[PDB]
């Protein structure tokens, strides 16, 4: 019944911090990965072309394309 | 002074998603000069009818990343 896809994405440090702090509870992404509610994002801290070896895991709990540019979606996320 | 209180209309599908904490953001034109700390009073409507319910949320985050001109995504925290 449930088969989430795990997506591993880079996230620039400023936004990583905002997510980890639960101030930013969504991700704005091109929908080239067929994102679905229940999917898992592994958000990997990245800065100036380097992975910084910190991450956080979040579930996609809501998706919308409302008012977005072609191909973009807003993914509502719940940090684990 | 105090944080601004904005009163906005929200359709029942989205109202329900906000109340359930599934939808934790609001996509809006920024013609209100929204600021972090501001309060949104979200009033429930459906197909032009006011549905005698509402909720309150704080704007905790704001971004125009990848948005159309004048648009923002407001991160909101249900009270
Ligand atoms: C600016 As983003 C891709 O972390 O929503
Ligand atoms: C769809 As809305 C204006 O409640 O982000």
């Amino acid at each position: 019944q449930q088969h989430p896809t795990i997506h591993t994405l880079k996230i620039e440090t400023e936004f990583f911090k905002a997510v980890k702090e639960r101030r930013k509870t969504f991700e704005i992404r091109k929908n080239d990965r067929n994102f679905q509610v229940g999917d898992i994002l592994i958000l990997e801290e990245y800065m100036n072309g380097m992975y910084l070896d910190d991450e956080c895991e979040a579930e996609v709990i809501y998706i919308t394309d409302y008012a977005q540019r072609e191909g973009y979606v807003v993914l509502g996320i719940e940090l684990h």
